[PDB]
């Protein structure tokens, strides 16, 4: 366990983090973290490794993350983050530069042995993209797919598709 909070959990967060920032005049950004090729770690060093990444992916994300914003792990190999209350648009593409910023440095494994992995990012904003949960969501997992189609390590806000 990476002791970070649920989906559920970031689900809620959000709604009402859209409401403060609908009622209130401010805007709210949802990214969407893969880890890159996550599945060939796993082959060629076991889940047990994977993990090992997950915790230090985690840490990563978090040390990046002002005390205001949310990290939550959606499941598996991708994580789910809350940047409320943002100011422009600006700040979440700053944010996401950070976070891939610091995969930049190799992660070692309990055994000596270093793993070096990136960072996919689809950012989906409020009001922009999305007026609800539901599609600030998808649309932050769709412009994250299509990072990791166009580019890995790399960060894509989303557009429609």
């Amino acid at each position: 366990l990476t002791s970070l909070p649920n989906r559920a959990f970031f689900e809620g967060r959000l709604s009402r983090a859209l409401r403060d920032a609908n009622e209130h005049r401010e805007q709210l950004a949802v990214l969407f973290i893969d880890s890159d090729r996550f599945k060939e770690i796993n082959d060629r060093l076991g889940h047990a490794a994977g993990d090992t990444v997950l915790v230090n992916i985690a840490m990563r994300i978090r040390g990046q993350l002002r005390e205001s914003d949310l990290v939550a792990r959606l499941g598996g190999d991708e994580f789910a983050v809350l940047l409320a209350p943002l100011a422009s648009g600006a700040d979440a593409l700053r944010i996401a530069d950070n976070i891939i910023a610091s995969m930049q440095a190799p992660i070692r494994l309990s055994d000596g042995s270093t793993v070096s992995t990136s960072l996919t990012i689809g950012i989906a904003l409020y009001p922009e993209h999305a007026d609800t949960p539901a599609a600030l969501l998808h649309d932050a997992d769709m412009a994250m797919y299509i990072a990791k189609r166009q580019a890995r390590g790399s960060r894509r806000l989303a557009e429609l598709n």
